[PDB]
């Protein structure tokens, strides 16, 4: 697959978190991403598991049933960031959390990813996953939301 | 962790039954407890390489739904039902339930796998797919079954 990195990854909680972008898609079910006519790129979230991540994932496995909401801000713009949440999904290149954006034209840009755990009460996923914690088998309790940062030179694409 | 019978491939992707002891999981009240179950029954579905659906070999498949019923061979003959719940335990992610069975003897295993898009799955809103030329993959498949037999000893 072809895709424009974002920054370098960072690392955090036995992940990586790296942001990247392509051009906008189309997704089934329909109607959840904004149309890619009306879209510049698709933003996306690209979060695996590190070595001894404390969670259970063997080192490269996607980290699923997380919460990612985004921030965008242009620099010398209006100072109004470009808010919204992303989705989990599947393309040719497997799992990521990715959303389909409209800009504000040719810029630098601040990115920001708010981080949710699978427990997070803002996570609408929360019922759906669980984590063994008996001895035997169990892994370490989940993370604690956080964000993440990264500048990028937007020309069009 | 012990083997029910052996891993089966359908639709780009490994099912295998295994089962262990009942275990604890958070968030609490949603397993049966273990001091009321015989096992931890679990579905381990992988991607096998040219997976339709854009997995990469290997990767667990994650947002399916699966359904179980389990009946004892010579009993009652009324399956003991219930739905998995997705998980992550230190040997990775996977689908599992605590299960309270009827004794030693052997047993008939059968999983019901539902897709992301299915309207039997709850995670159907959660969970999209490119359907795109350029990152695209192919539909999801088709609700289908596997079918296994094992002896219980406990
Ligand atoms: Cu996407
Ligand atoms: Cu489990
Ligand atoms: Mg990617
Ligand atoms: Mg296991």
């Amino acid at each position: 697959m072809l895709e424009y990195p974002i920054g370098t990854p960072q690392n955090l909680a036995g992940m990586e978190i790296a942001a990247v972008y392509l051009q906008p898609i189309d997704m089934e079910p329909e109607g959840h991403m904004r149309k890619a006519s009306e879209s510049d790129i698709h933003i996306e979230a690209d979060i695996h598991a590190l070595s001894n991540n404390p969670n259970g994932y063997p080192e490269g496995f996607w980290v699923p049933f997380l919460f990612i909401k985004y921030e965008i801000t242009k620099v010398g713009g209006s100072g109004a960031p470009i808010t919204g949440d992303m989705m989990a999904m599947v393309a040719s290149d497997g799992p990521h959390y990715g959303d389909n954006v409209k800009l504000q034209g040719p810029g630098k840009y601040k990115v920001k990813y708010t981080i949710y755990p699978p427990n997070a009460k803002e996570n609408p996923m929360s019922p759906y996953y669980g984590r063994h914690t008996d001895r035997e088998t169990g892994v370490r309790p989940w993370f604690k939301t956080f964000s993440v940062e990264w500048d990028f030179t937007y020309a069009g694409i």
